[PDB]
């Protein structure tokens, strides 16, 4: 029915392949997990080199062949929207669930039981979280420190991770405004190279890689009224097809200075507005950058789409297409308007907003790599951050979580029975690669933490216990700050398990050659 | 340092190459394991087409590439010499083991543990088998006759294992002797088509597939005196280098008749001796051949060296070089020696022998591949009857040993503790596969098996337990006559145990390309 | 100059080259090295599998290219012969020396200055072991045991070290005679599957893998009068061309009975020696073997001369070349000479020799590759159990003794100055190699032995420290019985020093495409 030569996996090698495509990316990704995980190196079709840790860019960014290892990125990428970190765990957890489930299928376990198992198991987990789930300030101070350093640890970025998570928190509160809803847009990431990590630094309304037009303008503007134009300021040229027909020598000469009469009267309504800094989403015709220098009006052309709206929340700014539909009332308030040489680079920094919407995170470092990968790791942090005070619960880290689930749903799995119990009982099992990854990458005895956590945890309870990477030693990460938001765990359970379902609930799979 | 072009595996993917090298094996052998059991077909380089369920055979036979697939075919090879059956059972447990094994070096145990952990539950496995072993009576008729039915089944001889009980139990008593030491060699395994397997019959003396030279010689001779000739009959040449130089009309007509004398009285000297029947290793000149007919002795050329010698032992015969050699001390006897055809084919029956150390078990069936089979199939319950004669110790089948050693071993694991413990627990998990391959080959649940006969076992014994694959639910496999030699079990822990073993010590593996 | 294609190393090249050569099988051996070392898998070209653990059999069975790496092994070869065991040792140390003579040269240390520090600092390493070596009873049963233990751990043949050690040190007690001289000629080691490793046993005499040429020749002969014939028992043909010309019918029956009467005359001929026990090295023609079984003449044809010449060493019998020169004062004695089956194979055991200068040790085993390794393992403990007699000093384990070597290396290094210490320092930190290997593969913190085992042993001394790998801790090598030949030691120091400076020395390698 297939043309020759197309390739087709089929029952247990269907599921081979797939669990091979998401046990090798579990399998390769699986080292960038924890604290002492490492980093990729992902080189592109053009030359280009990336260096990460993060589970999505490294999915995305990478080359992959096997249809079942494109559904599981499909689970790093809602993590990213609904977290940002966390990424690689709801990998490395699937791939593991998938290991297990080989097995269960090798052990002649019906493809149904063992998607019956993992479905039950993953609800009961599901409820669970809800039970272990610990209730917090949406906006409390401290334990929004601890979410931002936690996310911080483990990259980069965690030689400051104090300054950091100080300033996230501060960020992400600005934006919010009321509890609340936090949208990642609110927040810019700029990354300009120069100082140290400790040097990254908030600015309370919006920083553009942007200069004045004209050397002739004012350097700095305070109590600035802003203005959006998305029209480009130069002669406006009618839709309807129109050319001018000079036939007398004075005409020539009226023509050529009316257009610069319109440029000019142009320029004029923009004073006219009470605007003195203007941002234009299009070019700005060098004849209009010398007139608005001499108003006393500061500009700058070809401002990105993207930094018009950030302007727009952060000074309260009406973005405006046509100049003439400027108003006072349409224009926004920034306290000063600044322009200054950042690593070099001419930047604007407009801050000390009334009461901004949008702020924007200035990231300094020794190199452009550091500034990225720094760049890389707020994101996440901003994610997690804006996780807790939307849902105010968070659950401790060193693999406790997973070790509460562990031995609850083996239990779960004696009052299931049958033979839908193994699928339960390895869904359990399966659970455990946290902790036992976390050591290897760490280079702890893997075998021993695990009695010594499970019996300790269980004991002790999940506010005191789990894994201390750092110390190589089960220790109390509540104690220690060492806590992630509800949303992270319970995120890459959902995702994982129905992916990780789905993929198992795939028994044919049908590629080109 | 190796030639470009030559392959080498190492670390983990030496152990990935030889866990998948023996695994792959065990993966298509298991299929042959147990009562229910299917048979492979291999076609060789030529075309020859054999179909075959014993392990041994299988993996001789078959083209095998991996080194370490060549390291466990001489498990399976000790498993043929010293019991005859059970050579795919020592394979399937030595495959499970190595599959445990690989999981256990993802779980980070070093490879000196795993090792450790193996050598150590072997060694309690050893001990376990001595404890468990039921003392039986050596030549006990009726312990012998369940030994050698047990071996039967699951072939197609099986359809009358109650009449080949009876048989190998007969000629294995017959040739042992006293108590004792079982030889193979004392039983001629001859096949024939025609009949039916109830058919098959053992003969106390030889079968050759031989005639007799002269038609005119007798077709049956009473209180036979067998001589054994390795000389062929004919005018013996010297060793030194000798040709006739005749000169007279005269001489050429003496030499001619005296050549002719010659072989003449090298009969009227084979008569002197007192034989009547005679078997010769190498030809017979045609005028030696009607000389005999004349005297009244029987006789039978080009006879096999192997069947020069089952002769000798049955008929008590003393195998002679030169005929001048002979005498009435030199001969053997034989009650009744009768050329009979079988299947049309003409064959020698040497039967009614005084004390015959060497018997000749004739095969029938209604084809020659039923016969091929069934030939296979008694050469096992030789080994097997052997067995039970020399170490008067069996034990029940039905998987219940593997089972009382599986629940012993996990206490074992307990008391060695540490990282070792896990190998332990592998080593005893890992024995688990014999129940849960029968079942599959059966078409068994076995998940509900699992739970039943384990429970079943540790409450009510090793005596009362075991799988019965008949009827699909745990029995009592000693009751039912359901057992096997310990020499099986314990043969097979060893030779898997140490080759498993030795598989797993292995970290580098140089091949040509 | 060199034909073009021809390639050439030079410089830094030949010897960047030339130390990887060395480096990359020290690299691959290092994994054997200890009692926790694993095995290598050599495949042949014509698929021929061996697997093992010994250097020697490694490097000559393997296919080397590079021609560093073809100098290393001879050192492997002089370490096989002297002492047997440490071949991977002498390997080892050789590639690490290697590694930072490699260091040094890119340290701008002149190729001279290199030759000079490790032909300086091997000198006191000689004084160095001279000063350490233990003085012990050349023939002292107690640390005999102790020497041959230690050779066999690490290998298959451990499980029982304990009867081993007994059989090789007794062994080599009896054919050594006075103090002494060891020749490892004089013990055999034969193989043959069946039974288990505690069940290999010495034969004081001889066991050949040969059986009675007739079966009418007695079983068992007892206070056996042995003769070894090197001509075949045929009729003799002249050197000289000669022919016979029969030209009469009564000759024609002359000469036939003529060849047979010679060949018989022969047979009486043997027997009027007194010999009743006959090992042939040629053939036996069936006329004679059957004369010689009615002589009470028991005898084995087409002898190995190997075998042929034991037999003289241990019966005290001559090699006598013609029949007719055989006499009583030829002839050898043996108390019994007994024709048993081993695992079914015809084998003669000529043993109860009155005084034996060869004896011979039969090795028992689950598997053919079990006896492999243990006639393999033991042929190394009569290497090491032989140096003790000769050379009555020897030296504690656990690389205690390079520790030693390490620390007075570094004081001899400071005497030293100028930019030869370097190599002198160099030289000092490269014996680290042996605890530090020692240790990976036993899977411990080569750090923290290093400090507490360096430490340890400079405090407490050399017959009190070194590192027990097997409870992974600083130890009592010498109390624990863990002690080598000094040989091992000053050999594997003698030949990789000459071979490693060798390599050194050389700046130039002209080898064909």
């Amino acid at each position: 029915v297939l043309p020759e030569n197309m390739k087709r996996y089929m029952g247990r090698d269907a599921q081979r392949m797939n669990i091979l495509a998401g046990r090798i990316i579990a399998e390769t990704v699986r080292s960038t997990l924890g604290p002492k995980g490492m980093d990729k190196m992902l080189v592109d079709d053009l030359g280009d080199v990336v260096v990460t840790n993060d589970g999505v860019t490294i999915l995305r960014e990478m080359s992959v062949e096997h249809p079942a290892a494109k559904m599981l990125i499909e689970v790093a990428k809602t993590q990213e929207k609904e977290v940002g970190d966390g990424t690689t765990t709801a990998v490395v957890v699937a791939g593991e669930l998938l290991r297990k489930a080989e097995e269960l299928l090798d052990q002649n376990v019906h493809p149904t039981i063992v998607v019956k198992g993992y479905q039950a198991a993953a609800q009961k987990a599901q409820e669970l979280l809800k039970t272990i789930a610990c209730e917090v300030g949406a906006q409390d101070k401290e334990i929004l420190t601890k979410i931002a350093m936690t996310s911080i640890t483990g990259k980069g970025a965690e030689k400051a991770k104090e300054k950091l998570a100080e300033i996230i928190v501060e960020a992400v509160s600005a934006v919010v405004d009321d509890e609340g809803k936090v949208d990642k847009d609110l927040i810019k990431i700029e990354k300009k190279s120069g100082a140290s990590i400790d040097d990254t630094e908030l600015i309370k309304g919006v920083l553009v890689d942007k200069e004045r037009v004209s050397a002739q303008m004012p350097k700095k503007v305070t109590d600035a009224k802003i203005a959006l134009l998305n029209c480009a300021i130069e002669i406006k040229e009618t839709e309807t097809d129109a050319e001018i027909r000079i036939t007398d020598p004075a005409k020539l000469m009226e023509f050529i200075e009316q257009e610069e009469k319109m440029l000019k009267d142009m320029v004029a309504e923009i004073k006219a507005s009470g605007a003195n800094v203007l941002f234009c989403q299009k070019g700005i015709d060098d004849l209009a950058q010398h007139y608005l220098a001499k108003e006393g009006i500061v500009a700058a052309r070809r401002v990105k789409k993207s930094d018009m709206e950030k302007l727009a929340k952060a000074t309260g700014a009406n973005v405006i297409a046509a100049i003439a539909a400027l108003s006072a009332q349409d224009l926004g308030d920034a306290g000063l308007v600044e322009e200054r040489k950042i690593s070099g680079d001419s930047m604007i920094f407009v801050e000390e907003c009334k009461h901004p919407k949008a702020v924007t995170m200035l990231i300094r470092g020794t190199t452009e790599h550091v500034i990225e990968e720094v760049a890389r790791a707020v994101d996440d942090a901003v994610g997690v951050v804006g996780c807790t005070i939307e849902d105010g619960r968070i659950v401790s880290g060193g693999g406790s979580t997973e070790v509460e689930l562990s031995m609850k749903l083996r239990e779960y799995a004696e009052g299931i029975s049958g033979r839908e119990q193994l699928a339960v009982r390895a869904f359990a099992d399966a659970l455990e690669v946290i902790p036992r990854t976390l050591a290897e990458n760490a280079g702890l005895d893997a075998i021993e933490i695990l009695v010594k956590v499970r019996a300790a945890h269980a004991s002790n309870g999940n506010k005191c216990a789990g894994l201390n990477v750092f110390t190589g030693a089960v220790e109390d990460m509540c104690e220690n700050g060492v806590v992630e938001p509800l949303r992270v765990k319970t995120q890459a359970i959902q995702s994982a398990a129905e992916s990780t379902e789905m993929l198992l609930r795939i028994d044919d799979v049908i590629a080109a050659e």
